[PDB]
């Protein structure tokens, strides 16, 4: 696709910190783009568009490569629109926007400049963030991560995409999603069937894959930690379903691990670490900061901090595993006691090291989930299973959370507040910012 | 042996924090107690020495069962006689005291009652305490570690041993020392040869045998942590030279690894980290907090905080090892560039894990090198060699220093300061003290 400048796009700005081993914090300057995907799709030459609710322009987009030439990606109104925005170094996203219509959500990308992706090495390094929860119940993400996309957004590869990064193109994740509009510098009109649950999203028959440092998955009833291999680390075009993923019928038949090495303190047994309240070890009504370590063995570290007391990582017991590190033991360990193989086949915590060692783009959204109502996150699931299905359960929310149509029209002021992102070397994003 | 009151033993207080994965710590009280070879060891009718100097009473000990029948161990005048002082959560200890005669050093445990050590399991869980080196030259070693010793110093196993851990009986270390004058209940007479430069010292026809986590040997200079295992995990006698360790001519012949997997930043060659004033990372001209955490796998971590600001281990590339992570890797590509095999050959950091998933012992000391200055530590060594042997420069301290009747002479107001003891779960020691 191109870009088109009907509506201007100013990307909201957004300070963090990178800090250095020898423990001074200096600050950086950047900003967030939305997703290509939130976008205005309209013919070059009009105000036509090429996409409406869920379903394409048969006489714009009659083939993959003719939409793209005949249609742009166009700015973003961050607040009135999307409901995002940002102030020194926190950014909100608020869960239901009503504008001329509704907007659902937001997925943004940090910037290193007005037109480039900011690209982070993960390996030997720490993330700390601060986190604001309280306003996320049953059913909602407030998501924070990492996956290995082109600093361009895949303009230097598909030279038919010209909007780049600029306009949030090029995304790509361990899902493989299809429900992309343009992946690779072309259209998905090509075998797109509209969402029979959601007026804005349909599936096509491309998909874009790669790897996926899923550090933070949450709501204010539970939080998931999960690296995702697949077996080729960078931007990956899939054909169907050959996919894989959640939005092709057969999940586990491509190159990326949808279920990744999950560690969710509450799914492991320990039901009283995260929650809403004074009766839980991290009070989820409150902020909280939130540290994670990719030591260079593979392994991943996490700790907590709030009202300045720390908590690493609760303790789990899986199998013959013990401890409260992500490391091959306990994934191997998960599969074992929990069932699965995606994450081994694709290779584990060995593969991924090949994705955490490379640059990766910085991922903050908000969303419900129309698959499946975020019950893998905050319930029991599957809904039959019940508590004697080693890890059927995952937090507090009851099986019948979630319903999309329900959380929009009942919680539309949700919201997350992600702030204080810092950056640097492993042991040094405590010391103080500048 | 037994033990004899012409002196009383009043154990020093130390108290140190215990802390909890909840957040908390509290206040623990324990003391302090001098290892049997410090002592005064006579007659148990008299006060008649049965050994003086470096030699053994030829008719109380004629041989190792009929001497330890005669001889007792008697109570220490820890200030006046030792050096050794206590304040709260405070230790220090001294490097030449004057009283009747001379005294070098001390070797100190921490008890939990006046009869018996206190053990701690250190996998999963971290150790910090706070240090001043500032008054440690060239040649000397203020030292912290574990050993695994028995909770009662062996009486149970040897009941011709009545002193106990009441009297610093039953030390063990991964040098297999031969020097101590009682083993199993028995004396160490027979084979006793006495130190040709110590005039306190001998080596005897038994030693002492068992797992050691040198936490922390250092002075002003360098600063090493080292893992040692040995394919006994727990104490355990050795006979003459099939010991190994120090003491002996073959040290690589016994059940202990006597080298280690260390870790010195210095001999990493970060020569900037760690030294005397403002132009090192770490100022040892001044108080550092030094926190040391042994994850489930069995690997090692390690953060430093000084006028808090913190450090982790400085970063090191090693063959095809790169990181601050003492783990298998680490240790086998140091054994690849530096040489040897005594730390694999032992089991490396596997057979080590079985040494820290039972109880240790802490120990705190301060000595001089009469085998080798100290060089090992703070120099270069072998002294033959160049900075173009790998390794081979672990401080800068001249090849010349460390003579011990040097030392002793020029620097007898040296001292190590052990302070804040601090105890729990991997992620607690640094929340508020009780
Ligand atoms: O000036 C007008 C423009 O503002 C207007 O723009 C519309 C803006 O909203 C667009 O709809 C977006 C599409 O994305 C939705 O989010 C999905 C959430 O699930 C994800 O899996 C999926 O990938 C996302 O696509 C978002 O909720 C929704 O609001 C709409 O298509 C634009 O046309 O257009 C008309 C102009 O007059
Ligand atoms: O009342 C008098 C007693 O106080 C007196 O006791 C003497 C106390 O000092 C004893 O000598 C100790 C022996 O240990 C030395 O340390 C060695 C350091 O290197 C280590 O490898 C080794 O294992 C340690 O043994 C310490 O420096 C030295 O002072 C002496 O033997 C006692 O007899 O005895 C006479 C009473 O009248
Ligand atoms: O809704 C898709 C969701 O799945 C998670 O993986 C699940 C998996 O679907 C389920 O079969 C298993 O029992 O639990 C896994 C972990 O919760 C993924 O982690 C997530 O990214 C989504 O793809
Ligand atoms: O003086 C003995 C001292 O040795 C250390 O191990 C040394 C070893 O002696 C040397 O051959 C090698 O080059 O360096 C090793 C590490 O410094 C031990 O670590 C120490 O405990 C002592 O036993
Ligand atoms: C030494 O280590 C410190 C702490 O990690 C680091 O800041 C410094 O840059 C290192 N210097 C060198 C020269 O290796
Ligand atoms: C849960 O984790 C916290 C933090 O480690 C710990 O303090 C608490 O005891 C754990 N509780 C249970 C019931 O597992
Ligand atoms: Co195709
Ligand atoms: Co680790
Ligand atoms: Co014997």
């Amino acid at each position: 696709q191109s870009a088109c400048t009907l509506q201007s796009e100013t990307h909201p700005p957004l300070t963090w910190q990178k800090c250095s081993s020898g423990g001074t914090c200096t600050q950086q300057t950047g900003s967030v783009v939305i997703d290509a995907n939130w976008r205005w799709t309209h013919a070059t030459n009009s105000s036509t568009n090429c996409y409406d609710g869920n379903t394409w322009s048969s006489t714009l987009c009659p083939d993959n490569e003719t939409c793209a030439k005949n249609c742009c990606l166009d700015g973003a109104a961050y607040a009135s629109t999307y409901g995002v925005t940002t102030s020194g170094n926190s950014l909100s996203i608020d869960f239901v926007t009503q504008s001329a219509q509704k907007n659902v959500g937001a997925r943004l990308y940090l910037m290193a400049s007005d037109t480039t992706y900011q690209e982070f090495t993960l390996l030997g390094n720490e993330f700390s963030f601060d986190v604001d929860v309280s306003q996320l119940p049953c059913g909602l993400n407030g998501a924070l991560y990492f996956v290995s996309m082109d600093a361009d957004g895949g303009v230097s590869k598909y030279p038919t995409n010209t909007a780049g990064a600029k306009y949030g193109t090029g995304y790509c994740d361990s899902q493989c999603p299809r429900d992309l509009k343009f992946i690779n510098g072309q259209a998905n009109v090509e075998g797109w069937e509209p969402s029979s649950n959601n007026a804005n999203t349909g599936i096509g028959g491309h998909g874009s894959c790669c790897s996926q440092m899923d550090i933070w998955e949450a709501n204010s009833i539970s939080e998931a930690l999960t690296p995702h291999p697949c077996t080729t680390v960078g931007q990956e075009i899939c054909e169907g379903d050959g996919c894989g993923g959640t939005y092709s019928d057969n999940r586990y038949g491509g190159t990326c691990d949808p279920d990744g090495c999950d560690w969710n303190p509450y799914r492991l047994g320990n039901t009283s670490f995260y929650g809403p309240g004074s009766s839980f070890t991290l009070d989820t009504t409150k902020k909280l900061t939130v540290v994670t370590q990719f030591e260079t063995s593979g392994a991943i570290n996490r700790y907590y901090v709030q009202n300045g007391v720390t908590f690493q990582q609760p303790n789990a017991e899986l199998g013959s595993y013990s401890g409260n590190e992500l490391n091959d033991d306990y994934c191997t360990a998960e599969e074992a006691e929990f069932g699965g193989s995606s994450f081994s086949d694709k290779g584990g915590l060995t593969q991924f090291k090949k994705a955490t060692s490379g640059g990766m783009v910085l991922v903050m959204s908000l969303w419900d989930d129309y698959y499946a109502n975020m019950l893998w996150l905050d319930s029991t699931y599957p809904t039959n299973e019940t508590s004697s299905t080693p890890g059927a359960v995952r937090g507090s929310c009851s099986t019948s959370s979630g319903v999309p149509a329900q959380v929009e029209s009942q919680s539309p002021n949700a919201k997350v507040t992600f702030s204080n992102i810092k950056f640097g070397p492993i042991g040094s994003t405590g010391n103080p910012s500048g």
